[PDB]
């Protein structure tokens, strides 16, 4: 049977975007998101991170550093009873300085590749799922993927009118999501 999911940006949604974050010391969980994620799991949602990480293509940090940080994030969440169901990332950029990652791709939001991948691997009911992000490109990827509810938060990049045009909900932060969902009945 198919499960509903919350799809999540990383920077600006889960962690404070201090700028090309790739080190444990600069990874700061946003207030209340761990508790919120725990509650979302309890509410029956799969949790799937779908993150653009163009810092890799830019040369700001290596894919290995991202992998190390991601393992740590995964550990840290699991240790607090939050087991992520999937972690997807896109390291690419068409103007990448690092040749290995210099390309157009299907996984860089607004392309919905990461969400489609997660859908297939975890058997996700997209129409009953949510996407949470901070920018237009996230909302565009969500509509392409048939995600039922498109949610912006205010904890990341400043919200643009175009992002709002493409979103259903705007919340202060991911910490507000469980209550907003419960209120839907
Ligand atoms: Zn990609």
């Amino acid at each position: 049977k198919s499960v509903p999911a919350i799809f999540l940006d990383r920077d600006g949604t889960i962690n404070v975007d201090h700028g090309y974050v790739h080190e444990i010391d600069n990874f700061e969980f946003i207030d209340g998101v761990i508790d919120a994620m725990r509650e979302l799991k309890k509410m029956g949602f799969a949790l799937v991170v779908v993150t653009n990480q163009s810092g890799i293509a830019r040369g700001k940090f290596t894919e290995a550093q991202f992998e190390t940080l991601t393992e740590w994030m995964d550990w840290s969440l699991a240790d607090r009873d939050v087991d992520l169901d999937g972690i997807y990332y896109c390291p690419h950029h068409p103007q990448g300085s690092v040749e290995e990652f210099r390309q157009v791709c299907d996984c860089r939001k607004p392309h919905p590749g990461m969400l489609l991948s997660a859908r297939d691997y975890l058997h996700i009911d997209m129409a009953a799922s949510y996407m949470v992000g901070d920018k237009l490109e996230d909302m565009q990827a969500a509509v392409a993927a048939n995600v039922g509810t498109k949610v912006l938060v205010r904890t990341g990049k400043p919200i643009t009118p175009e992002a709002e045009n493409a979103a259903d909900w705007v919340l202060n932060s991911l910490a507000d999501l469980p209550q907003a969902i419960k209120k839907q009945q």
